[PDB]
């Protein structure tokens, strides 16, 4: 088989980078009991940089020893990219959400041999799932592989926004003291109403991390969480995001992107919030309406917005979220911490081993299979 | 009586600032059961900026209606400062740790009428406690008033360091994407060993907030915390900071500053940590050796350092912690969030009401009274 893999560019300093530490913690299970990936072997040491061109997700020897071909590129934009030129006879396409090889309907039509579209990470919205369904392409991802990474990043961003961290760090760097300037917009999180959009793998992890901050917890979802979970965490459920927006000081988004969630957080929802509320989005950019977010920050309707996800990706240098007021943005990085990479790279290999050996891809990894949403896709996504 | 009060300068934009929101949560009790301050009245709305010269800690009408004089200034350096010129006949001196009026032995000797040295905030190490004891001065502070603020700030800083937030935000602002550069130093906190120096009011609040991040928790203190606490959090105790340093990936400092803790975190302790460890210090700067911290970051012995506390305060523009590598500093702000200010300003008034009415200052607020460490001072401090 021909495996076409799109990864981000190597570090500016070169590859490998100068690692700050030489080992990372051992993780064996996720909080819900799901096991971490179980490939027969891995050809990297956890903690290495794997998601760039030279890192290769640690796949080359595995693939070539089996007689497969493995093409790795970062060049992914337009019909003259290495990606699009190599696509027509690729059996398998792999890319990460952080540097995504978009599989539009038009590209899927060109992809005459494509049978497996594998996300290295979580979130397969860069693939047109309706087109994949029609074409009989399997779409899979490494469920839970980097979810805890995201939960950490989201809580970090909530705190940075509410406490006014980023402008205050700039004052320290630039020689100032200026306590009044630092604290004129600095609040505690304690006692605020905080809600998540979704209480799935990441949303629940966020709610759990928020609990000891002594906030009042809310969530919205299409299907109510078990009473035991609501009791554990003191959750208040809302049938819709609009209703939750009315009562929350801070919202963090943790749903997948598909038609029902596209532009869910637009002006109508944002304007339901109290003036000076906060929004964090480490889910997908297009769950928000891009320009409505800018307007909310310009008016102070939102006191702050932060996230790691943008549209499109990579975000152009002129993207309006970069320098809108009161933002805590990063590039799309949370799911690509070195710790997360070890897990999604291992899971990418696990999935390939199953595929090549004619064994099932784990149900929880599936998004589309056999011409329909399947596994986690059927539980978390829609195509209507 | 004459009340001499040193506060920081007003916001650069003017006073009042443009508030992002017009109310904050109501807090009634601290996690150990201590009640929030109970002054007869407050002359501000919680959420207002109180800690600058124009804010006056909300004390002016209260004091002047009683016939007291109230002098508020930010001018605190040298013998010609308004502070030192007004000091010789001040009965009461008030200042905040964020902009501290240092009560050296020499200043205390000049302060012929001084009877009460009141910290607006927590941490009275800017007062020479031996000199206060000798002079028969009462030293008091608003215990717990801003401790939760600090705990939030510390956890925020831990996450920002481990995940490489600050340099990544810069890339977003400056038009880059550069995922490899962002994540080459980005780790998850999950599974790391994290320790606190002290498990007091703030240390315990930090440990509780860390728990759901699924880290392995450690602490050091002069005596063992209660069974319930060690069991609740799965704590491992170490008799010394050096011992804890050997096994922790991250340490956060939460002890008071006095001779036993001065320069505790010097090269001897830093070098016990594994290469690439992280240190957060929202306690007091001088618990660390200033230049040893710099050198540990320059060599990579520490992968990161962050805190809000400096020495001296204000830190000069050329202070080496501002632009040392891999830092997440802010000016001294955590205890002066608008939320914390509401509580310490209310407590400052409560203490003054007790004082003027010949009623006890709460035992838990006392640091020095009647010529010895007293109250919380006796439980948490030493005088060497
Ligand atoms: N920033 C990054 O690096 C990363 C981002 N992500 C993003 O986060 C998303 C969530 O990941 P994860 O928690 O692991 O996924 P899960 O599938 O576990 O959870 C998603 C939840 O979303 C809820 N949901 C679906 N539709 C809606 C709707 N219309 N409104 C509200 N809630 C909805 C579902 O609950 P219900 O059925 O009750 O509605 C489901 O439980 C991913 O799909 C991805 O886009 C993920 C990893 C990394
Ligand atoms: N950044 C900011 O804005 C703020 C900073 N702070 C700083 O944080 C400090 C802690 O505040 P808080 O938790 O409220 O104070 P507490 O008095 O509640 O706790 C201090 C703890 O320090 C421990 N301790 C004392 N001496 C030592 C030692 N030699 N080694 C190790 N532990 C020691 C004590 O435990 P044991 O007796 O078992 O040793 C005590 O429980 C303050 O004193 C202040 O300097 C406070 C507020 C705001």
């Amino acid at each position: 088989a021909k495996v076409l893999c799109v990864l981000y560019d190597d570090p500016t300093s070169g590859y490998p980078p100068l690692y700050a530490r030489n080992a990372i913690p051992k993780i064996e299970r996720y909080p819900d009991g799901q096991t971490v990936p179980n490939p027969k072997h891995i050809d990297f040491v956890p903690g290495e940089l794997l998601g760039c061109v030279s890192g290769e997700l640690g796949l080359r020897s595995y693939l070539e020893d089996l007689g497969h071909t493995f093409i790795v590129t970062s060049d992914k934009e337009g019909p003259n990219s290495v990606f699009e030129k190599e696509l027509p006879d690729a059996d398998i396409v792999i890319s990460q959400p952080f540097w995504p090889a978009y599989l539009t309907a038009e590209r899927i039509a060109k992809a005459k041999k494509l049978k497996l579209a594998l996300t290295a990470g979580i979130g397969s919205d860069h693939v047109d799932l309706n087109a994949a369904i029609k074409a009989g392409i399997t779409v899979a991802e490494e469920t839970f592989s980097n979810g805890i990474c995201v939960a950490e990043h989201a809580v970090m961003m909530i705190l940075a926004l509410v406490r006014n961290y980023l402008p205050s760090h700039k004052i320290a760097e630039e020689g100032g003291w200026n306590i009044a300037d630092c604290v004129s917009r600095s609040y505690d999180l304690e006692g605020m109403h905080v809600g998540t959009v979704a209480a799935g793998r990441i949303g629940l992890a966020v709610l759990r991390r928020l609990k000891p901050f002594d906030v009042k917890l809310h969530y919205t979802a299409r299907h109510r969480s078990p009473r035991a979970i609501e009791d554990e965490l003191g959750l208040t459920y809302h049938a819709t995001a609009e209703e939750m927006a009315e009562v929350c000081d801070v919202i963090s988004i943790h749903a997948p992107l598909y038609p029902a969630t596209e532009h869910l957080f637009n002006a109508k929802v944002l304007n339901k919030m109290r003036h000076g509320s906060y929004l964090v989005n480490t889910a997908r950019a297009e769950i928000c309406d891009r320009d409505d977010i800018v307007r909310a920050l310009e008016s102070g309707q939102l006191a702050g917005y932060a996230g790691d996800v943008w549209f499109p990706q990579p975000a152009p240098a002129n993207h309006p979220w970069r320098n809108m007021p009161h933002n805590g943005m990063t590039p799309h990085m949370s799911g690509s911490s070195l710790s997360g990479q070890a897990r999604y790279a291992a899971g990418t290999r696990e999935i390939l081993e199953c595929w090549f050996e004619n064994r099932p891809i784990r149900d929880e990894y599936l998004i589309v299979s056999n011409g329909k949403l399947a596994g986690t896709g059927a539980k978390s996504y829609g195509v209507g």
